[PDB]
């Protein structure tokens, strides 16, 4: 038993709600949140960048130091860092960028990062203003990941539609 609440059960391990994750960051304090992150950890926009913000920017801070170290993540791949004040840690997952011209297939690779952690609280990866069909990401989540994860999606009329058309 965990402390996720009102979750959809869409699958064995997977769950989904319509909701802010960084409120349901603060709120759970999970031991993993995944970012949606790029290849250079710079937080700016979606996901990213409410989860910076709700740091007060010691996300980028810590961030930036690991870059200086260890150069940019590569597409498909993650990092594990501190979840600050939302979580014990925050998986940065970087999911392809469609409209960066990055290749969707790598989606389930960076999803392949989940499974390492056995529960999670996650955005659909590559979907929002990473580009790709949030349909496709639910579909390879559910197909790629066998740790469970929470699901959190901020666009309402968006939840409506991926609980309706799921196989
Ligand atoms: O306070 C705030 C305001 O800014 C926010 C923006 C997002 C957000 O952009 N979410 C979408 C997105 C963007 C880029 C990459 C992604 O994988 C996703 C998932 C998708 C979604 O879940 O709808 C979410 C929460 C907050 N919170």
């Amino acid at each position: 038993v965990n402390s996720f609440s009102g979750y959809l059960k869409l699958t064995d391990n997977v769950y989904i709600k319509n909701a802010d994750i960084v409120e349901e960051a603060k709120k759970v304090k999970p031991t993993v949140v995944v970012n949606a992150a790029n290849v250079y950890l710079k937080h700016g926009g979606g996901v990213a960048g409410a989860l910076n913000k709700a740091t007060n920017n010691a996300m980028q801070v810590e961030s930036d130091d690991y870059i200086a170290t260890n150069g940019p993540l590569k597409v498909g791949g993650s990092c594990v860092l501190s979840g600050h004040n939302l979580a014990k840690h925050c998986l940065h997952v970087v999911g392809p960028n469609v409209n960066k011209g990055e290749d969707i297939q790598l989606l389930k690779s960076a999803y392949e990062n989940f499974n390492q952690h056995e529960v999670l609280l996650a955005p659909l990866l590559s979907a929002g203003i990473f580009g790709a069909d949030p349909i496709h990401s639910l579909r390879v989540c559910v197909d790629t990941v066998r740790t469970n994860v929470y699901l959190a999606v901020f666009d309402k009329n968006l939840y409506d539609k991926l609980v309706s058309s799921f196989l």
